């Protein structure tokens, strides 16, 4: 006669959640077949003075509920000072941390922080390679994204990323254009190590939230050298191998890289209204760079469809759409060209952006988020991805970050955070007729969550491809 | 064809459950309704250095959706050392804070410390007195507790307990007698503040595990003062108001408390053993001692009844079982008199250990729960207390703290939590036929849990005249 929950986890198969908190300090595996916390760790009890816990994504494991490993990152500083908390702490920890946990089928256990074995410390996106055997992370504060050996923790290679404004003057800085340039990082310390950890290499104070391309103009973001900004955010993987493609805010570029050559080899352009492609000049050994004319609109979401044969990058704010490439000559990146823009009138203003997304295993739909500023109601968007069109929206509650996917391609598992301070959890919804199934508690301010991946194949829709 | 976990909540009512989180650093407020988490807060971001968020209760609100209030307390020092968790901390924060907290609809807000407001840091349990006009704390490692006004957080009285062993061996402390001293604890700061933050008064460094009586007879709790405990616990309310009781768990005595006369007037005998109480001498006006010719077993969770017709001990470890006296005769607690003893072959061991509880409105049963280390599975027990009888026990996971019940009397909702490193739940239990109904994810250590009470009625079945 009454209820059971015990029915709902029952259909949603064999799978473990992972999440990171933001404030809450606390990262969680929640097992979706019972409802149950496997395991959740503290920062703070490792003596983290800011824990901040920010982007993660899992490696794959032949059970997840006997062992994972995972990698989650944090931010610190003024980072601190973002949300409507009341924060005391006025001289926080710098952050940056990029810690490796394993879930030992009991707990969670604090391996080490990468950062201070690499000597790179970065804050944004966290992705694990297509061949699971390192990862990758961004960062919009110093402009760096590096890719990291899953035994050692040490940087394979890493880029920096610079803006030399058409005007120097910060509200005219991106929109009237700029050379970007790409250089190689390479390490100034002893024993292969960069000397990078923690704010070493910030150009802005704070990581650029929503709408902060706006900020930044307007001279309202302190550091040392935002004009010469661009705020990278990730660096995604081609499921096909070869490539990773890092993304570029303020620019509203992504530039493509060959990873076991460590050199760039295309530009991608995101506004509607440019070319497929900016020109890529080799300056040195180290250096390239690539002008663009003028930035009509700042980019977001980076990533590929599951089979390698679309690439998308989200415009945000000044445009809101999704920018599509034919990305099927896994050959030859440089002739990438755009067949697509996904358009709709559920981008209604400068709001809602869209800067996550999740495809189905069959790259026949994505589920991409709808983000807005409290309090009107956040969500997830449908998308068709043969005819690139949206099917459908949904209004779940505040603050709509992540999403990810069971393996079976039958449930979407996204988070909402609250904007730190307010209404927090994870939202279930049926991909067969795209209904919300309801949601579950979740006391934590998440930016990212994964499914734990089982094999390759499955990483290609989790952290991997995709933010 | 799809299972809306809505559907679950739909049954629930409309019931906000909150929890602290222990090691998580963190607190937060569930809307039972719906799934989602209200609100949530991590201690660090005010600059707590050692948030170990421990006891909690919350006052009546009229409408818990539009705002409520709270309380809960830290734990500090060598508490950060105890569990499984290879915490590296430095310079650890002393806790002992006595949090207030208002959640206004939206988000939770720091109100202030009452420690800081009263000077007296206390750690254990919060209870909320029966007119809503105040709260309750105890400590074990201070061997104080206090009651404390709404408005003002100042201390109405305080009470130190100490003991004298009359033989002066840890093994044989409390196994062999010794009297208790009762004394009135006044202030020494002005303004009426005492000077009793963070671990001053400590007599060990850690509040006593289950089965700690055994650490600290075996020299394996340091501290100054460890011959002198007794490990007060809580001060809990009859629900009839003028009496407060507060138990001791070394000594296995409770002592009853004239609230407004500010004396105590009974000690009440926890052990199968023992007589319904032990004599009260009057010493000086701000003294009493009681004389305990032997300490047969250590005691734990002490409470009344909804209706204040029956108070309950139980004791733990060397015995375990629910002793019962007869508490009809409100004006008179020397007169209250042994009726039942709850007793069980299941309860014969060490372990299980029963420290929490929860009545139905009627008084008719109660739930109570069943502890042991890892990795024996904990759970639940439901007691007919019409005639005293064990009715059921249900396994449900590691590690079961605190109960607490819808006030329709429909829905038992507990806490699991991981011995602070592993597997971490609430769980749903329905007392019409009592089925667990499932687990909701709840990442978090929790030590205590309770359902926003809406009346001074409620209460009798809230963080109030149990724990
Ligand atoms: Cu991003
Ligand atoms: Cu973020
Ligand atoms: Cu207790
Ligand atoms: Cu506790």
């Amino acid at each position: 006669k009454y209820v059971k929950v015990q029915d709902f986890y029952d259909q949603l198969g064999k799978y473990v959640l992972v999440a990171p908190g933001k404030f809450s300090g606390t990262v969680a595996a929640t097992d979706l077949s019972t409802g149950w916390t496997m395991a959740w760790l503290a920062a703070w009890n490792y003596g983290d003075t800011c824990p901040i816990m920010h982007h993660m994504a899992a490696f794959p494991s032949p059970d997840p509920y006997k062992e994972f490993e995972f990698v989650v990152n944090t931010q610190g500083g003024k980072n601190l000072f973002i949300y409507g908390v009341p924060v005391t702490v006025e001289d926080p920890g710098e952050g940056m941390k990029i810690y490796r946990i394993k879930y030992d089928g009991t707990r969670m256990n604090l391996q080490r922080d990468a950062a201070e074995v690499s000597g790179l410390g970065l804050g944004v996106h966290v992705t694990i390679t297509p061949e699971a055997d390192g990862y990758a992370v961004g960062d919009g504060q110093k402009d760096i994204c590096a890719e990291f050996d899953r035994e050692t923790d040490m940087v394979r290679y890493a880029w920096a990323f610079d803006w030399d404004p058409n005007v120097k003057d910060l509200k005219r800085a991106w929109l009237d254009g700029g050379t970007m340039t790409i250089k190689r990082l390479k390490p100034t310390l002893p024993g292969g190590r960069y000397d990078l950890q923690g704010s070493k290499g910030n150009k802005i104070d704070w990581e650029l939230v929503p709408g902060g391309e706006l900020a930044i103009e307007d001279g309202k973001v302190s550091g040392d050298r935002p004009l010469h900004s661009v705020a990278n955010d990730a660096l995604v993987f081609d499921p096909r191998g070869k490539w990773a493609v890092a993304s570029m805010r303020l620019p509203g570029v992504c530039v493509v890289f060959d990873r076991e050559n460590q050199v760039p080899v295309a530009v991608l352009a995101g506004p509607k209204g440019t070319p497929s492609q900016f020109q890529l000049v080799k300056v040195d050994d180290d250096t390239w760079t690539v002008d663009i004319p003028e930035v009509i609109s700042a980019g977001h979401q980076a990533g590929f469809s599951p089979d390698g044969q679309s690439f998308l990058f989200m415009n945000s704010l000044r445009q809101n759409n999704i920018m599509v490439w034919d990305s099927s000559n896994h050959d030859d990146p440089t002739t990438w060209e755009k067949k697509a823009v996904v358009e709709s009138p559920d981008w209604r203003g400068a709001y809602p952006n869209t800067f996550h997304m999740v495809f189905t295993p069959d790259a026949k739909k994505i589920y991409v988020t709808m983000w807005w500023p409290s309090p009107t109601p956040n969500g997830i968007a449908v998308i068709d991805a043969v005819n690139w069109e949206v099917l459908k929206e949904v209004d779940l509650g505040p603050d709509m970050h992540t999403l990810a996917i069971t393996y079976d391609g039958k449930f979407v598992v996204g988070t909402l955070s609250g904007y730190q301070n307010t209404a927090s959890a994870i939202v279930v919804m049926e991909t067969e007729t795209d209904e919300v199934l309801g949601f579950l508690p979740s006391p934590m301010g998440h930016h990212d969550n994964v499914i734990v991946p089982r094999t390759l194949e499955d990483l290609r829709i989790s952290r991997s491809t995709t933010t």
